C-alpha cells in the first residue's frame, strides 16, 4: 500500500496525538523522537515527547515486568499517572503495536500511545492499580479455587476476542494478567509476543519471533510445529495451575532442557490439586490435551470455566485476604 507512504512520512520525526491507525502504520517502520499519543491525558509538546522533560517516571525507580521495564510515570503538563513499558528498538517487534492498536474490549489493558526516543520504543498504557496477577500469587502463595477461576474466566474471555480477530497473545501468564484497584476486573497487557494469524486460521519459532515463556509453552510450539489459537489455552491453564498451586508446571529439580520434558511426558495434568472441583479439573484437562486439534478453544474453555465456578458456589473468597501455603 504505498498511500500510506504520504501519510506516514507526516508522522515520522514527530509526536503527534492521533488514532490508533496511524500509530499501527508509524510502528511498521520501527523494523529521533516521533510517535502517537491516543489519549487526551498524555501531551505532545512542540512535536516532542521525551523522557524526563515531558513525561518522568516515578522517583525511587522500582522496575515491574520480567525486564524491570514497566515503570509507574506521569504527564508533565497534564498530571495524569500511567504506566510505560520500555522496550529496546533493535527487538522492538511491529505485532506488539499492530496487533493490538484499535482494539476496544475490558479484558484488554488499554493502549495509550507509543513514542520512540533513541533506542528505546516507550509503550503507554492504562496503569491498573491492583497489580498484576503474578504479584498477586506471590503476596497471596497461592488462590483459592473460586478466585483462580474467576480469573481464568476473564483471561479466556480476553482471548476469545483476540482469536476471534486472528490475534494470538503469545505469552499467557499470571504476569501479563493485570487488576482493578478492587480485584474485580483482569485484563491482558503485553503483546511483545502477538502473531497475527492468517484468514484460514492456523509455526512460530523462524523469523523475528521472540518465544513465550518456557514453563508455559505448549508442545507444539516446542515441537517446531505449525502454531494457532491453541497455544493461548495450553498456555492459560499453566496459568491456572500457577495460580492453584503457588508456582509454575514442570518446576522440580532435574539438570538438561525443560522443552524436551514439555515434548515428551504427558502433559502435567497431575499437579491440578486433588481438592479441586470436578469440573475445574475436567476443564483444566481439556486446555492441556497435547494436541491442539484436541484441546478446548477459548470459547468452549471460557463457558466450562464460567460452569465450574458456579458448581463451587460463584465467586465467595476474598480479595486478598489471607496467606495460603503453595508447594
Ligand atoms: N500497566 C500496569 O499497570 C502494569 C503493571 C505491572 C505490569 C505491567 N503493567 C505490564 S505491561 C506489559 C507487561 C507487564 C508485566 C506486569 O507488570
Amino acid at each position: 500500500v504505498p498511500v500510506e507512504e504520504y501519510l506516514v512520512h507526516a508522522l515520522q520525526g514527530s509526536v503527534s496525538s492521533g488514532q490508533a491507525h496511524s500509530l499501527a502504520s508509524l510502528a511498521k517502520t520501527w523494523s529521533d523522537n516521533e510517535g502517537v499519543l491516543l489519549t487526551e491525558k498524555l501531551k505532545p509538546v512542540d512535536y516532542e515527547y521525551r523522557e524526563e522533560v515531558h513525561w518522568m517516571t516515578h522517583q525511587p525507580r522500582v522496575g515491574r515486568g520480567s525486564f524491570g521495564e514497566v515503570h509507574r510515570m506521569k504527564d508533565k503538563q497534564t498530571g495524569f499517572q500511567c504506566a510505560v513499558k520500555k522496550v529496546r528498538l533493535e527487538v522492538f517487534r511491529v505485532e506488539e503495536l499492530v496487533a493490538c492498536a484499535g482494539l476496544s474490549s475490558p479484558r484488554i489493558v488499554p493502549l495509550y500511545g507509543a513514542v520512540r526516543e533513541g533506542p528505546w520504543v516507550n509503550i503507554f498504557m492504562e496503569l491498573l492499580e491492583g497489580g498484576s496477577l503474578g504479584q498477586l500469587i506471590k503476596q497471596m502463595g497461592c488462590l483459592p479455587e473460586d478466585r483462580a477461576l474467576y480469573y481464568l474466566g476473564q483471561a479466556l474471555e480476553g482471548l476469545e476476542y483476540l482469536h476471534t480477530r486472528r490475534i494470538l497473545h503469545g505469552d499467557v501468564k499470571a504476569d501479563n494478567v493485570l487488576l482493578s484497584s478492587d480485584g474485580s476486573r483482569a485484563a491482558l497487557c503485553d503483546f511483545g509476543h502477538a502473531l497475527c494469524l492468517q484468514p484460514d486460521g492456523l509455526s512460530l519459532l523462524t523469523g523475528d519471533y521472540i518465544p513465550g515463556t518456557e514453563t508455559h509453552m505448549a508442545p507444539e510450539v516446542v515441537m517446531g510445529k505449525p502454531c494457532d489459537a491453541k497455544v493461548d489455552i495450553w498456555s492459560s491453564c499453566c496459568m491456572m495451575l500457577h495460580m492453584l498451586n503457588g508456582c509454575h508446571p514442570w518446576t522440580q529439580y532435574f539438570r538438561g532442557p525443560l522443552c524436551l520434558k514439555i515434548a515428551s511426558e504427558p502433559p502435567p495434568i497431575r499437579e491440578i490439586p486433588p481438592s479441586c472441583a470436578p469440573l475445574t479439573a475436567q476443564a483444566i484437562q481439556e486446555g492441556l490435551r497435547k494436541e491442539p486439534v484436541h484441546r478446548a478453544s477459548a470459547m468452549e474453555l471460557r463457558r466450562k470455566v464460567g460452569k465450574a465456578l458456579q458448581e463451587v458456589g460463584g465467586l465467595k473468597s476474598p480479595w486478598k485476604g489471607e496467606y495460603k501455603e503453595p508447594r
